[PDB]
DNA sequence: GCTGATGCGCCGACGGATCC
DNA sequence: GGATCCGTCGAACGCATCAGC
């Protein structure tokens, strides 16, 4: 079945107006993505904060269009030092108070997967979580990475509520992908990755914004393989999330999936917060 | 400089068996 | 015997390196 995101709900449940718009997008190669007019779509979305994963692009190679963004002038970029893979970036209208990279030791383990930005009222973390890999050859690493990440997020020294967004590389429940049964030994839907997502929600604690608003809505995915025309058939996975501290839930106006925006094998997701 | 080949990381279609 | 379960296998993308010219 196809999916149609419901209209944008820009008022919190109790009636406050959204004041912060956050967009997150795994662009699957930032230079490719720009050539496929991804920035055009960002300009129309007009977010206050833009989080990108899988940029596959060091900061020296960033196209000049990214400098013709006056509403997103504070730009922070991260690439791993070894490997054209990974990469993440955070662009904000307003200057954040603090920015950091990695989950504990990035200065020696330069991985380019996590950016932390502190604002007045909240802490934003954007993440590109390591893939368990084909044949699960890196699942144990992911399990160990998951545990270091939980503790890092728990260990934030801020009393400020937390927003965690990006590609978490797991479809939490069966509702979150089109072929749950044929994929339970595939990366992204193993019991191990799913349990780690569950423990993230519980340990931090955090709520799945989209699922909190739409607890029973099936067929809502953020990734489709380029292959076999999966996107046209909406054979996809929900791999990209906005996860909120419990305190931020009354502020939650909506969590969107921008199914129709092309340019990657992931589509954008967008958070509306009334702060 | 430029192209395209190969290498690498990132599952749904298919065929066959089992179940009542 | 239609539905379901299970395992195998090919291949769209982007980017780096490399060979050749």
């Amino acid at each position: 079945a196809l999916y149609e995101d419901p209209p944008d709900q820009k008022t919190s449940p109790s009636g406050k107006p959204a004041t912060l718009k956050i967009c997150s997008w795994n662009v699957d190669g930032l230079r490719a993505w720009i050539k496929k007019k991804g920035l055009d779509w960002v300009k129309e979305e007009a977010p206050d904060i833009l989080c990108l994963q899988e940029t596959k692009c060091s900061e020296n190679k960033l196209p000049a269009e990214l400098q013709e963004l006056p509403g997103l002038s504070h730009q922070y970029w991260s690439a791993p030092s070894d490997k054209g893979y990974s990469g993440v970036g955070l662009l904000s209208r307003q200057c954040p108070l603090k920015v950091s990279y990695g989950i504990g030791d990035e200065e020696h383990d330069q991985e380019g997967r996590v950016i932390v930005a502190e604002f007045d009222s909240f802490v934003l973390v954007t993440a590109y979580v390591p893939n368990a890999g084909r044949g699960l050859v890196r699942l144990e690493y992911r399990q160990r990475w998951d545990e270091a990440f939980r503790k890092f997020l728990k260990g934030l020294a801020s009393r400020k509520p937390l927003v965690l967004c990006g590609d978490l590389n797991v479809a939490h429940e069966e509702i979150d992908l089109r072929n749950p049964k044929g994929n339970k030994k595939n990366a992204g839907f193993t019991p191990q990755e799913r349990q780690g997502f569950g423990e993230l929600l519980q340990a931090v604690p955090l709520a799945d914004s989209f699922r909190h608003l739409y607890p029973n809505t099936p067929y809502a995915y953020t990734f489709w393989t380029y292959m076999m025309n999966a996107r046209s058939k909406n054979v996809g996975w929900r791999l990209d999330y906005f996860l909120l501290s419990h305190s931020l839930l009354p502020a939650l106006c909506d969590s969107k999936i921008r199914s129709k925006a092309l340019g990657s094998d992931h589509c954008p997701i967008t958070l509306y917060l009334a702060l």
